[PDB]
């Protein structure tokens, strides 16, 4: 497996901004770093900020893409804290989208004083249902996302682009469809079935950083009673911020407004 090193290269890092506060800004599933194009310049001039590709964007070159080691979220954890350690960051605030949010707890607990502050937007930590836990999902049609991605992945993503922004913002429809498109289906799949296998409920209590839980008014993947969910069960000081607009990409569809969640969650850690 590629080294820290390497990933910075291979995962397209990139730190931009001034001073010695570190927000590192990991992205979600049908993305690239491109998606915090928007909200990024409300953060470059009081933070340092790292961005990179998870390795199944599809602007990171697809041989790297080992559907061995990319089979459990741990190895996309093991990518962000080498390109941390490649860069020598001792302590950071983490704001992660989606899968990213997931990634973000388990680095939270493998490495804790690492990770000052997580900002987890999007977040949940199962997408199944369980007895009494609404995850938005039934087997069924988990396994009817993967048959129609598997079939038709042309198809899936344009039915899928305007359900995932959520909101009436044209362009943000169309710049997610297109990040979208730029990964190779098999890949996309393979990521998708990784997040559903997943349940992090377990192991909530293990983090200790505190969190700033993002929710907007609605979203495809994630039932409002999640972020209550989150809040009872992570093992640091939570909070729960309400964006008052609509979907699961405010960073593409509300910039202004999630920006300003942003510093105020990225003001004192």
């Amino acid at each position: 497996a590629p080294s820290g090193a390497k990933l910075l290269q291979i995962l397209n890092v990139r730190v931009v901004g001034n001073g010695d506060r570190v927000v590192v800004l990991s992205h979600g599933f049908g993305t690239d770093q491109s998606a915090w194009s928007r909200v990024l310049p409300y953060l470059t001039r009081d933070h340092r900020v790292v961005l990179y590709d998870l390795v199944c964007a599809g602007s990171v070159n697809p041989e790297h893409f080992d559907f061995r080691r990319y089979d459990t979220l741990d190895s996309y954890v093991d990518d962000l804290l080498a390109i941390l350690d490649a860069l020598r960051i001792p302590r950071c605030a983490f704001v992660g989208h989606s899968v990213s949010a997931m990634i973000g707890i388990l680095a939270s607990i493998r490495r804790p004083e690492l990770f000052a502050k997580l900002v987890l937007i999007g977040a949940s930590p199962r997408f199944l249902n369980d007895n009494d836990y609404h995850g938005g999902f039934e087997l069924p049609e988990i396994q009817q996302v993967f048959d129609a991605m598997a079939a038709n992945y042309s198809a899936w993503a344009v039915g899928y682009a305007p359900l995932a922004v959520g909101a009436d913002v044209p362009a943000a429809v169309q710049e997610f469809s297109r990040t979208l498109f730029n990964m190779r289906p098999d890949i996309s799949l393979h990521v998708c079935r990784t997040v559903f296998n997943t349940d992090l409920r377990g192991v909530l209590g293990m983090v200790r950083s505190p969190c700033v839980v993002v929710q907007t008014t609605r979203d495809v993947s994630v039932p409002a009673s999640v972020a209550a969910y989150l809040r009872a069960h992570l093992g640091g000081r939570t909070t729960v911020e309400f964006l008052q607009t609509e979907g699961h990409l405010p960073h593409l569809s509300a910039p202004g407004l999630l920006a300003q969640v942003l510093r105020r969650a990225l003001a004192r850690y």
